[PDB]
């Protein structure tokens, strides 16, 4: 049923009725089908064209037709930041709550660059839901990157419907209205809420003009509108708060649209993974799928990086990640299988945080196997881990620090590292 | 009053002949026994196009002052309002009965940050009923002033300028000035720019002429005062008023040269660019002045106007399109009526449409425009404007409790009908 | 003929279902037994916004060809003309009698450099009376086509597009095509771009919409030929036509994806921006496409048009102002009449005003515009354009020797009167 | 021989203790009575990342020389060849019988410009059968040397380095050196860079390690000659050899410090990056050194290698894709065989595929690569490379008439079969 349009960054055009898009202009005095033209400006008007995101919508009712928004009683993001804590942290998977919880009600704040009330940089959540949304929602605080881990989602957006399963990702532009339906009854996955410059493909450098995530594989849904008359709740997230009003129509009433500010999805199984074909262990920036820049050239707001099935051929090399201390902040999760660097304790749905200059690296067991291994071409398979790497430090929420799922002795995973130093034998 | 023209020029003005040193900035014995002082409006190391600095030749160094002390009267110390995503509209602000000079009468409307940590832009509406009997400088930012009622006579260190409704003036951060109310009372708007100084927009395809022409930006000529007697010196620092008493007038600059200057501009001289075919151009096209960030293309704020202009778009919906925006749109009105809003938006009024809030023409403007007979139409007798900021503008507590805040703004859109017919393109 | 819309898109098109490999570019065994081939329009390492590259899935690789040999017929061999700083105007070019297909009919008009050392821009007028019975590619640059008389049907590697006067078309460097004349004969203008590929201008204050809207740029859908038999393949290299003989059609691309594409654009769809107040905006404001240099702001060439448009400027001299320009202004005319010239400038004609040559409205146009009663006037039924280049344009020997070159173009300004009266402001 | 390590370092080396002035560059009385001399490899005002300058402390200043005089023997005086778009391949070059030292033996293969107006890049193959009994510098550009047969002992102003096949060496413009042939004869390739100095490529997502690691670039330590006796000093200027005679050694630098240095690099140390999944990455991914232009992303030339490497791409056509390129591809071979060409391409040989020429794997390689059953495979015992330039490479007349030019290179692609079946995905 669902068709998609391909090509990251494209000026797309889609209409659900023939000729619904005005021809040769954006704002006819009398629009086709008696629709209303509406502009969704995702960026300042004066961005360089390469950075412009904006979409013209031709819709049954203007978005401006809504009564006063009011603050909902139920607020999942109102918990305070946790205390200062430099420790290396790891969480076991999050259980799905018993009480009714839809997609937006189910975000568990893990760690963020700032407090919810003054969004900046990145905010990280784990979502757990057991109901489809019976309302429509937009996020005024940022762009959303969704990384499903358990259960498929059907995401009905203003520009059309997309379905996403684990091993795929989805991105929803700031301000865009959507409704998240659960195809498998319940769902769990990771969210990076990006409050800065929109995610986009990394500069490829010497990799050139193809590879990593190829832009042909980024898919955007085709136009689709609803005509359901009767009360519909519109919720927006603003400064961390859920506010709502009630409409008497469906706000997913866009019959046609054209432009570049679009929801999209991507299948990580399609990543054109580049790595070493010789020796050593490349910097994990080499696995970058999407990135959000800052005004500081080369220092991202965040990089979305993956660790996929891949060939390991490095000769005479310590193949797992090197022991590491980073200016950046490293938040990892796991979609399936096991991650190469950690023998036990890092499960799908789990998470780790190694903040600025925290000493990390492969655990004792992994290290021991790696040095002893007899090296031949080896394909890592049946796994997908990822990282949200942020320039700003990630402060864990109080909820996360108080989480029963917060493992108590993560530090022990390094505790048995032996000295093997012998100044007498090079 | 005489003026020097040319936005961004290296000016030179002297109130006494030869008062400027010739061929250097720092003579050992300066003409007329004046003191050389440097006002660095930017870091020393800015590229030359970004540099703002003025050399002052003055009777007493600004360094001659006793300790500043916090004033009890603090117009800008009120809290920030609570979180509120709603579309907001305010009726004109009445002028207070209590004695209130220019600096005492800034009503905080909305700001990117709390007054104690200035960042981005702070927006105010000023109301005053007294001329200033003292001198003031703002350590927190550059001031953009947009008079709505009443003329201002502004005595600055670099000289005197007068501004009336339909003109704007800008006072650089740290520059001392004193505001006289020529008409007894005054009301207008203020954008306080805590970021990169306002400048002319990059014209892109518009090229090398158009919009605000640089020849129209006017700076006053040198004028000094020789009052001996106690003068209060007030500064705004991190939101607070602090003061000391001097025994001389700090407006004692006999000559100056450089680029860091106060200036004025008559909005009636704007070379308005628009469509000459069809459709409705983005309102960035009406940009008068802009403050950039380190992110190319994304301003700290754009100052944009909606002036008398020709509407000629054919087969077009001529009023603004329905819109949702990353940026934050604060609109004011200097005179007349604005084309997007039939009623409720008056001179001295304000509207705030925050990031991604759904806005556009009201139901009435909509009906009329679709049924209108398209033909060249001169919009006249109006002047609206917008301060557009990239950071969200947080309404102050005062603005949210304001009797002038309209209770039923959302109702102006309430009667928009569905006209959809799936069976008729 | 179907098209794909959106300037600069990563497009994907297949003439057979699933002819595009899914999830990769280079399968070991490609669908349908096709061959993968990459056309790199730019260096691999360009920033993504500047990247132009298309993947092709074709019956035979382009590498399957015998040695190229120089043809005896060389339309572009003529030398550069002598040095001449004068203002030049040519009448329309007659179509020659002898058989002349599209590539045989380019009359070199003016160019930044000799044809054997391509640089900047080379300008031609094409005259043809035969469809091509061969396939062609230009190794020297991107081709901007501006038809003036006659429809073209252009069969490219990526598919077929048809172009008529008032439309333009661009064929990327190195891409193979064949031109069929739908009307028996054809005439038009060519800008051959040896520099950075043409693209949409930065809009500055115009914002995110306007001028040439990206949705209006159309790219053909995949289309392949299967005619076996002998086919001549010609390439232009350093000004010369070289050819080889193939035993298959080189237009055998069954599927493709990417961003290095031919496209067309309808100039009637141009969202024309201009003055809605007074004065006369810089003609850069009419920019459709632009080729930049490494010097920001200074294009290799701007392609600018002068379309139907409302003139409403008040108390203004509305025709172009008198002008001297660093840049070099080559004008053509697709239909109608141009606003700055009253006689002598006809469809298919050309004018050249080089670096610092004094140009402006002719005496007749000037006289009328000063005397006119001013009111809203719609310029209609006309399309002029300009190729504006930063490097000087050297007229060819053929152009300087042309019978179509007018002998007394200077005379059109000869009657400009003084009207200066120092006693009457 | 000892070396200092780290591409782009501020190095410091002295052959006598304390010969480098401490804490300054220009003492009034320098240690040991030496002369200070600055070698400015770049403009003074380059950003520091781009700066190359070396301070020398030497026995006599370089200014002590008689007038230079044009040599009668001119190795590079032959003209450019005619225009020729064809794909070209040459067999290895024989070494001439006549006495020919390093600089006498450069055979021009292809260049962006005629020797008299150096621009971009010039490519040569050197053949020599004598060591130099004289000293040489190149005013026209930086030299990248790629030995293929025979070892070199290169005495430079900054010290002595030894280079063998599989290593490269770079000598900065203007620096003096003398080449000794350790094996009696030598043959190899040269890229003469007339533009921005070669440097490490921006790594992009590869990040902060990989490709050529900076620690592996080695520079010789100070070494001076005290001999008095006749020495000929030759320079290449605008393509011509000019010489004067000294009665002392110009390799008399006792101490030096700075960043403008000769260096060498072992290609066997290249941290090769490639696909660990599928497809065939752009060969830019093999970049060792690059020379930029003012156009970001578009190199003057990239130096790229094809080294021993693991081939794991699954369900993939593993050899280079068929290709047409804006850029110009000159390939060479140091040892073994290159993956894309079954026969005809030997160590010492060369290919040129110019802008938009159709290239790709030969029919033999292609056929085999489609049929092979894929498994992990280490390509080994090979080293090829490419000089890829943005400007077109014109082959010299010498190279076009060279007996070693292969008469039927096009034949290698002539047996490419159609395998298209439109009725079978
Ligand atoms: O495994 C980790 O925790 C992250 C990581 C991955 C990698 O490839 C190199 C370094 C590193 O810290
Ligand atoms: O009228 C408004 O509120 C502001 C506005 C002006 C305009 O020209 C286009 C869009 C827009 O929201
Ligand atoms: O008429 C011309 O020749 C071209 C031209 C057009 C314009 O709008 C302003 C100046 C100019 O030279
Ligand atoms: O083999 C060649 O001629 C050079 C080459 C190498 C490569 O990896 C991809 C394309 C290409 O043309
Ligand atoms: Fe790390
Ligand atoms: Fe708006
Ligand atoms: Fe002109
Ligand atoms: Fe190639």
């Amino acid at each position: 049923d669902l068709h998609y349009l391909s090509g990251f960054g494209n000026e797309f055009a889609s209409e659900a009725l023939p000729g619904a898009l005005p021809v040769g202009q954006n704002s006819p005095q009398k629009a086709p089908y008696g629709l209303y033209a509406e502009l969704l400006s995702g960026t300042a008007f004066t961005m360089a064209r390469s950075e412009l995101r904006r979409t013209w919508l031709y819709r049954i009712r203007p978005s401006a037709l809504h009564p006063r928004f009011e603050r909902l009683a139920r607020q999942p993001l109102g918990g305070p930041l946790g205390g200062i804590n430099p420790n290396r942290l790891r969480w076991s998977p999050q259980p799905i709550p018993a009480e009714p919880t839809d997609f937006i009600e189910g975000w568990l704040p893990m760690a963020a660059n700032a407090g919810a009330e003054k969004p900046a940089g990145v905010s990280i959540y784990i979502y757990r839901a057991n109901r489809s949304m019976e309302r429509v929602f937009f996020n005024a605080d940022g762009e959303l990157l969704l990384v499903p881990e358990q259960g498929r989602l059907r995401i009905a957006t203003e520009l059309g419907v997309m379905e996403v399963e684990p091993l795929e990702i989805a991105v929803i532009p700031r301000g865009m209205k959507f409704r998240v339906e659960l195809l498998d009854g319940q769902a769990r996955g990771y969210i990076a809420e990006n409050h800065g410059a929109p995610l986009r493909l990394p500069d490829l450098g010497p990799i050139g003009s193809n590879g990593l995530a190829n832009p042909r594989d980024f898919l955007t849904p085709v136009a689709h509108y609803e005509e359901a008359e009767g009360p519909v709740q519109l919720v927006q997230k603003f400064l961390g708060e859920h506010w709502a009003c009630e409409l008497q129509h469906s706000p997913l009433d866009v019959v046609a649209w054209h432009g570049s500010n679009v929801p999209y999805k991507y299948d990580l199984r399609r990543f054109n993974t580049i790595g070493t074909v010789s020796f050593d262990h490349p910097d994990p920036s080499i696995f970058t799928v999407l990135t959000s820049p800052t005004s500081v050239h080369g220092m991202a707001n965040m990089d979305f990086v993956i660790f996929p099935p891949r060939w390991m051929v490095a000769e005479n090399t310590f193949r797992p990640p090197w022991f590491h201390r980073n200016l950046m902040n490293e938040f990892m999760g796991l979609i399936n299988g096991a991650y190469d660097a950690k023998a036990e304790g890092f499960l799908p749905g789990g998470a780790s945080l190694h903040g600025v200059m925290s000493a990390h690296g492969p655990d004792a067991e992994t290290c021991e196997k790696a040095i002893a291994a007899d090296l031949a071409p080896h394909k890592i398979d049946n796994t997908m881990a990822f990282m949200f790497e942020t320039s700003q430090v990630l402060r864990p929420s109080l909820q996360a620090l108080e989480c029963p799922q917060l493992q108590a002795d993560y530090d022990s995973c390094w505790a048995t590292l032996p000295s093997t130093f012998n100044p007498n034998r090079r």
